[PDB]
This record gives C-alpha cells, structure tokens and sequence, in this order.
C-alpha cells in the first residue's frame, strides 16, 4: 500500500534505466520484473551481444551491444540514464583468474565510470555475500575492491546488494532444503534464510529500495535485509 | 542420432503417459519436455487440484482431479495408460513427520496400485541418492521404504531415480558453484556433479531412458548415471 504510492510516484518521475547482465539469471528476471512492474519510461540494456525475445513488453527495450575490451568506444550507451543495474559476472572455473578479475572488476568498474560520466544518477551493484577486499578468497576480494572503487565515484546514490547464495524455483522449501539442512546437523527450519536467498528476493529487494526517496549516499544491503525488503 | 532413431520407434507406438507432481518443478519440467519431444499421442495429469496452463500444447492436457485420501475412488484416473511418472513429494517442514510419510510413500504406493491395476506397463519413480529404508533420517528412511513397496508390485518395467539436490537455471555453472565449492574445500570443477543435478537433466535422462526397449524388468538410475544419461 505505502510500497504502492512509492510506486506510482517513481512512475511520475518519468526515470529511465539501464542494465548490465541482463542475460544472466538475475538479470533476467530484473528485466522481467523492471517490465512487469512498469517503474520506467525506458529500458536499455548494455552488454557483449544482442538478445532475443518472447513477450510483447520487450518490444520497447533498447539494447546496446558493446565491446568490453573498447567500452570507452560505447560511451554513448551509457548517456542519459537516470538509473543503473549491474548483475555482471563471471567465474574462475569458466575465465582463468585474470578473466575473472578482467569482468567482475575492471568490466563493472569501468560501466559504472561511463555511467557516472553519462549522468547516471543511482547505481546498483550487484554483489555477494562475504565481500571483503583483504579475503584470501579471489572470488570475495574482487567483489570487495570492486564495491569500494564504485563507492569512489560517488553517485548521488550508490546502492550494493550483498546476497547470499542464490536460489530458484523455491527451493528453499523443496526437498533439497531438508536435505541440505539435515547435512549440516540438526537445524531450525529458517536456518536456509541465514545463507542462501531466492533471485526473485533480491530481484524484488533491488526494486522495492529503487522507488524509495533517496536518503543516504551509500546504502549496503546484506542477505537479511534483501531478504526482509524482497518480501 | 541413434536416439533420435529411439524417439521415432517410441512415436510411432502410439503410447499414452500419465503425470503425479506435474505441478512441481521437476513434474513441470517432465511435462513440458513430454510436450515439445512429442512422445506420447495422450498425456494426463493426475493431482489434487486443476492446473492452468500458457502455451497451446498444453490444451490437449487431460487432468483428473483426484483425493489421494479416497483414492480408490478415482480408479478410473489410472485406467489403460502405458506409462506412468511420479514426481510427488512433501517435506517434514510442510506437513509434519506423519504428513510426509503420508504423501511420500502412502499416496504414492497407493497410486502406483491403481496404476498396475489400471494396466500401466512402465512406472518411473522419483526418489533420490541416498534412499535406504533402514536409514535413521526419516526423507531417506521413507524413499527407501516406498522404492521396495513399488518394486513388490512387479510392473513390466520399474525405473527408480535416486538424483542428488536439485539445480536450476544453470546454478552448476554460475558463482554460487564456486562460493559452495570453495566452502567445502580446495576440490576439482567437477565436484558438484556428485552431490547434485540439474533438474532439466533428470527429465532428459527420464525421457531418453523412456524410449529404450524394455530390458530388465527394475531399473536404477544413481546420479552419476542421470548425468551421463541426461547428457
Ligand atoms: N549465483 C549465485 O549464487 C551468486 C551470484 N552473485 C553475483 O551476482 C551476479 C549475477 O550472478 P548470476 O545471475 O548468477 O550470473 P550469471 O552467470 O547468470 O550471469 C552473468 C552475466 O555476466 C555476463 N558476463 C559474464 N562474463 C562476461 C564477459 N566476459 N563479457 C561480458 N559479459 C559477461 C553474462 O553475459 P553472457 O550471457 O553473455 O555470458 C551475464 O549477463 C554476479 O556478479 C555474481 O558474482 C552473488 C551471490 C551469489
Ligand atoms: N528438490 C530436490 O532437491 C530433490 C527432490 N527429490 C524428490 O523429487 C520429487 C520431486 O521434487 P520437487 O520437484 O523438488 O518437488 P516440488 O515441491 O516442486 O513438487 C512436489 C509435488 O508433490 C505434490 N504434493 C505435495 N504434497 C502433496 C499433497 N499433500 N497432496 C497431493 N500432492 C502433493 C505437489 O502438489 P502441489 O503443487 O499441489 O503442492 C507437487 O506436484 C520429490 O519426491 C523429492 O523428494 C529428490 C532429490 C532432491
């Protein structure tokens, strides 16, 4: 209800988004969501290919199909917008470690730099759980330094989501939660809530936190807290 | 090629199929793939309520609503399918020690009565790694339990798949693989494959083994063996 009128004032607002990594698993459903719920007047994607679509609603999404390796080259996708998703990601096991750190950090740092530059004035950032820039964790270490060369752009409004694993299709009440709780002893039934979180959660915590004023310059959500927002 | 070869002899033999859990995600999943591989001439869900469907394929769906309390009833539900599907499950959590025996073993060997009464030929049973009757955990206890009380009832053919936990939407491949890998461990990027599953490639394996002739008269499927299978 009080979340309704954030809604529909955001929607007066006449704001316009862009997205990178729409592709990937959350991604995808932030798109799907972004569409569904209709809280923008403009939606652009931006990433390394161009994609297809099923549903009517894409009909109107932009999509900027750029070279990560030449972004300074594509400048001119990131003007304009008013706010900023990134759920770009990749992994050891499928980039080596320099590729890893090549997209999570240097991919991401520089979309955001362009972003900044273009106008952008809230930027999301998509990243984990753990983060922390002193881990002996490559994985984790990447996602700390990259949360805090972001924090150094200073956006009006700069927003990191730090997850825990991401579940799908309720698994966190299918069998394999019993299953996987069992194996880690005997353990209270919200014990999976503490570690894991569904995508569509984050997907609906990532939005709900879009449509609310703008009051600190830097917010941090942790798993429990996208969990309580995602409701 | 030698199974698409499978596929057409299976087309041709103008078999009928019926579903428990089409309302599940591996049931949906099962359904879904039953529709766009074309296997059956009729496909009928059996379940406690009326599903609705999206896409047109989904028109030719019979459903039979049914009370798994009164079962016997609804005979009629199991009568002259070839092949039969059971993707029925609770949890502990959802209904209570005694409702999950309830439902894990109760409806389920109750259903695989009708059906052999009802003359189907084939019985697949979703159960999963680690079953074992004798086991103190009471989800394995069970699955043990109802696997030996289906395979009393000596269908033509009884294929039992014991899966580890189940992925979805590529979870195998994305940063959660790797946050859940390096907890437990410095281990090997196939780790995961013994302990868990894509969903998608537990229906592909059910499907591919669907359309082999019949050879022994049980059939058990660990993971390693719905992986490679699956494929
Ligand atoms: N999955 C999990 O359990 C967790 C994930 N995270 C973080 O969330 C974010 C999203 O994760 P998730 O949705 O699972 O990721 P996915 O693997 O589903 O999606 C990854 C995205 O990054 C893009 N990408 C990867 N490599 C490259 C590249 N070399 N060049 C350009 N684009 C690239 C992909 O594009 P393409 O389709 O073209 O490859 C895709 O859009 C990541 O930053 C991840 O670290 C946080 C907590 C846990
Ligand atoms: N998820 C995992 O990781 C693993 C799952 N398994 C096994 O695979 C099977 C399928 O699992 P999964 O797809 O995750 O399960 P889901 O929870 O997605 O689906 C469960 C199904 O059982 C039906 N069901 C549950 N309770 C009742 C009831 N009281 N009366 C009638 N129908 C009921 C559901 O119907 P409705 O929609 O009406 O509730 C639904 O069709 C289960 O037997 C599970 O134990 C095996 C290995 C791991």
């Amino acid at each position: 209800e009080a979340l309704s009128k954030l809604r529909e004032d955001f929607r007066m607002q006449n704001k316009s988004v862009f997205i990178l990594g729409a592709s990937g698993e959350t991604g995808r459903v932030l798109l799907k969501e972004i569409l569904e719920q209709g809280l923008f007047s403009k939606v652009t994607l931006i990433g390394r290919r161009k994609l297809t679509f099923d549903e009517e609603a894409y009909k109107n999404v932009n999509q900027e199909v750029v070279d990560f390796e030449k972004l300074d080259d594509y400048a001119s996708a990131f003007q304009g917008h008013d706010v900023g998703f990134c759920c770009l990601g990749t992994t050891r096991g499928k980039a080596g470690a320099e590729g890893f750190v090549r997209v999570d950090r240097d991919y991401v740092l520089k979309s955001a730099e362009l972003a900044k530059a273009g106008g952008c004035k809230h930027f999301n950032l998509l990243s984990s759980k753990g983060a922390d820039k002193s881990s002996n964790f490559l994985y984790l270490q990447v996602k700390g330094e990259v949360e805090a060369k972001v924090e150094e752009l200073k956006f009006d409004r700069y927003s990191v989501f730090r997850p825990g694993v991401l579940l799908c299709d309720r698994q966190e009440s299918r069998p394999g939660e019993w299953l996987v709780r069992k194996f880690f002893g005997s353990l209270p039934d919200s014990w999976a809530s503490g570690h894991s979180v569904p995508v569509v959660t984050v997907v609906r915590a990532m939005l709900n936190n879009v449509v609310r004023p703008r009051d600190k310059q830097m917010e941090l959500l942790e798993n429990k807290a996208i969990h309580d927002l995602g409701k």
